[PDB]
């Protein structure tokens, strides 16, 4: 419906509160694998004023130890959002993922 229906959920993901090496990687995995969740963990993170060292101290630990390429990705839709970026000097990848497999 039209209807937003609010609620308090802190208990999801938390970056600024949890903290661990494995503990970490598996929270961030399911994040970066599920867009329906994803969708509402990168807003979530915004939400509580969320900075970028610290999502991306998370993210990255669960994936590559290059930056995180794939940590950028999902987590544009906050940068973009905002439209603050400018932290590396550049990057590059294929785009295959964005490309339908119809």
């Amino acid at each position: 419906p039209n209807f937003n229906l609010a609620s308090l959920n802190e208990e999801m993901f938390n970056v600024a509160a949890l903290t661990k090496r494995a503990d970490a990687k598996k929270l961030a995995k399911q994040l970066m694998g599920n867009d329906k969740l994803a969708d509402a963990a990168y807003i979530w993170w915004q939400h509580n004023r969320v900075t970028l060292d610290q999502i991306d101290t998370f993210l990255k630990l669960a994936s590559r130890k290059t930056q995180g390429a794939k940590y950028n990705q999902i987590y544009n839709s906050y940068m973009m959002h905002l439209g603050l970026t400018g932290y590396e000097p550049n990057s590059s990848s294929v785009d295959k993922l964005a490309a339908a497999l119809e």
